[PDB]
């Protein structure tokens, strides 16, 4: 079974608003979204319809675009780097649960690089 998809609100959590959040939505999000690798990274991994059982026996700190993007229209995160760091852990999850040179990671490789290269300058 899934578990739950990671919180996408969080009532007790400070909210922010800064330009480089509004920039990671505007820009890089909705850019990285559009390419032709990223549709297995836009919705939380549904481990039964994948026929991924063991996904979530592995992955532990699940991420993906669907949910960044929920938390940067909620201003969940409070800077950039909190946001940056979910991207981090959704390319990381896929290399831990395949293999170099699967076809997913293939994917997650193009994908991160594209990310890097959006992030490497920042607004002010
Ligand atoms: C989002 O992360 C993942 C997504 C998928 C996925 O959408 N699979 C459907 C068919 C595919 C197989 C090869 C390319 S796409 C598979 C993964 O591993 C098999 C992932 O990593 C856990």
């Amino acid at each position: 079974m899934n578990p739950p998809p990671p919180e996408t609100s969080n009532p007790n959590k400070p909210k922010r608003q800064t330009n480089q959040l509004q920039y990671l939505l505007r820009v890089v999000l909705k850019t990285l979204w559009k390419h032709q690798f990223a549709w297995p990274f836009q919705q939380p991994v549904d481990a039964v319809k994948l026929n991924l059982p063991d996904y979530y026996k592995i992955i532990k700190t699940p991420m993906d675009m669907g949910t960044i993007k929920k938390r940067l229209e909620n201003n969940y995160y409070w800077n950039a780097q909190e946001c940056i760091q979910d991207f981090n852990t959704m390319f990381t999850n896929c290399y831990i649960y395949n293999k170099p040179g699967d076809d997913i990671v293939l994917m997650a490789e193009a994908l991160e690089k594209l990310f890097l290269q959006k992030i490497n300058e920042l607004p002010t």
